[PDB]
């Protein structure tokens, strides 16, 4: 019924911040309650001097303290997820993710780096108390062929979205 | 509705098979057809040389294939799952764990390991396509009180068991 | 010769900052070139929105490129380094730590997160192709009686300090 | 000056082999003492169920002590090192790596396994408590053209490992 979504990307647009966009648009369309969030709605100097009496950060969190789900999305920058998207991750409460279905999203220069949505993303997600963690999605940037009005993917990058969105919905309604 | 529950302990019984004791014991309250295997029903020299043709390889492809869920349970060792249990990982087929919902569980003789869940076994199961794993449990040794003739744990572990199996039955639905 | 000392705390004083304090200390009565940064000599701007022209990176990556090793702590924050200290890290160039020798040192609110070095930091310093990389040094807070003004350590910590320190002098003059 | 090569393939010969036994000619040429293991030199039963009065163990850990370094090779299988080599670095002393440099080497069949070195192997080398743990060379398989009667290389994998080796040698001094 409600999802936060979470763009990690550091600049706009992103690679990594596009296949969110695609995910928002295909449940949108489901009147599905989503609140997308990205790290340009936060002050850098709460996130860095890791300031717990953001405004920002206190809005996020009820609306995430609300959401069924989360999916999140990040570029890999040095063989992990972005910094960025870690400074406000660690502003997070311990339990933050709990009862929460959650899907990682990433993007890469390369698919060598596919590795970090499972060894660097999701043991964070995880120690937020996530209940269940899709396997998720990564796309080397060979498989964005633009991101900058439609996102434009190949179909098998297309294909691998849609089979996650469909588990994450379903994930959503349990009982 | 079929579950494995797979023990990855080199010796038998173990801690974390009784882990997998109590969680087959709550699931058959459940009518859930439940299936236990461990790593002494195959050869070992099948597993150590990576034999494909494995009889009981076979068998437990088969009835993975077949199952819903997976509770998987191992020693933490070296700061990681056992070797044991990677052995038989290793054999199971690219997207063996697909469409399934796995429930990680692991015992370590100190709380500094606990980690070894989300940074090692996790993305392993992850990589056999697993559908989606649940947060799990980890437990150090001196939560488990008995493991040899009845599972006995202490409050708290299994508080933690329950809670996670509960999270592991709605799944199934 | 020449070493980097990079405090990943976004707080001062840090439980983390004052291992890497004692170190310093340790080193630089042994007039080898120390030179010491922390995430307060940043642009929080520079490093959220990941732009490149900060001229602070100019000026410590130019230092990082003459130095022989790192020595880099971080607390750890979600079962990681914080993203804090991870936004620099991201900034720096695809190979900066090559041919460096370097030291991680961590510390943690329980000894549960011990492995946060090894499976998070280690890993990014070596994206960053450090030639080798140190077993290294974590502490639960416990081990840190007061890290206000001395710091004071159990002798265990102190200890395996030393011995961590010593290494690290030994490998940053190997011909 | 000693150092033990240790080949983690459960097949031999492997690709993660030709490395270790390229790195062996290049030591051997610079008057290194080394010494070999594999898989193959310990009965399986006592590596899958962790039986530590396993003979060769016991003349695995001897020669580990005295050794100076260690270069461990290992394909990448499931996202990390082989079941089949943890099974032993399982059995290995809890300081067994202290005081030495450790080379790590892998083969895969993917690119996108590159990162099983510092993820995986590394932290389990690291438990040991390696003294240092040098960057490392993963060669994805077809880098490597041929393991089975002599080590041959595409260009760009065999300078890498040049590379490493020679950082190793000197770490050595």
């Amino acid at each position: 019924m409600r999802v936060i979504t979470l763009a990690g990307s550091p600049r706009f647009p992103s690679r990594s911040s596009s296949l969110l966009e695609y995910a928002r648009e295909k449940l949108n369309g489901l009147d599905v309650e989503v609140y997308h969030w990205n790290l340009q709605n936060f002050a850098p100097e709460d996130l860095l001097y890791a300031r717990f009496d953001s405004p920002a950060l206190k809005t996020f969190t009820e609306q995430l303290q609300q959401a069924d789900g989360l999916i999140v999305a990040t570029p890999v920058y040095k063989a992990a997820y972005s910094g960025a998207l870690k400074t406000l991750l660690d502003l997070l409460p311990e339990r933050a993710l709990q009862g929460k279905v959650v899907l990682p999203l990433a993007t890469g220069g390369t698919v060598a780096h596919l590795l970090a949505v499972d060894y660097a993303l999701k043991p964070v997600l995880s120690a937020l108390k996530a209940q269940e963690i899709l396997h998720g999605v990564f796309a080397d940037d060979s498989q964005v062929i633009d991101y900058h009005h439609r996102p434009q993917f190949t179909p098998n990058l297309q294909t691998r979205l849609d089979t996650a969105l469909e588990t994450f919905w379903q994930a959503l309604h349990r009982r």
